[PDB]
């Protein structure tokens, strides 16, 4: 009997999380395997109470071919096979410089995945609705222009491939 209803869920950078059904026939342990693009092959062993596990140190916005079997004793069940990818990776630093009266170059240090463009957006910390300006993914600097004399701005960055967009960086700018 082999492991039903594999799922991936809450995908991260460097993260998947898997659920799935124990097996009804009685069983040793489980044998999780996941491939890279590469082929890499990355094995590890799970306790037969498990129905849940959080795989790690994966790569960003990758995606994966993850088959779990149910290891009976010398005896692997039917492999249960499920593909996940991990989402594009966050911008690591977010820096200010050349402030002024009316603007700031914000820049950043991209991350190690293959980026399309970069969602930055920055509003008055009191609030209101964002002002979003993209940047080709080749660029890690863009100018701020409009702003208001002292008012500090919640500056937000997001890395973007296709469609998917990662989790944001933020920092205050003082004007």
């Amino acid at each position: 009997d082999n492991p039903k209803d594999l799922e991936v869920s809450d995908p991260t950078e460097t993260t998947l999380s898997l659920r799935w059904r124990r097996p009804v026939a009685k069983f040793d342990r489980y044998r999780l395997t996941y491939v890279s693009p590469s082929g890499k092959k990355n094995e590890m062993e799970i306790p037969v109470d498990s129905t849940s596990f959080i795989l790690r140190g994966l790569d960003a916005g990758t995606e994966y071919t993850i088959s779990l079997v149910a290891e009976k004793g010398r005896h692997k069940s039917k492999p249960t096979t499920i593909k996940g990818s991990t989402v594009v990776g966050s911008p690591k630093g977010i820096s200010f410089s050349d402030i002024t009266e009316n603007s700031a170059t914000v820049s950043w240090t991209p991350p190690r995945s293959r980026v399309d463009s970069y969602r930055v957006s920055y509003v008055p910390i009191t609030g209101g609705t964002p002002n979003v300006v993209t940047v080709d993914g080749s660029k890690t600097r863009t100018k701020l222009v409009k702003l208001v004399p002292g008012v500090d701005y919640n500056v937000n960055i997001i890395s973007v491939k296709g469609f998917e967009e990662s989790e944001p960086i933020s920092g205050i700018l003082k004007t």
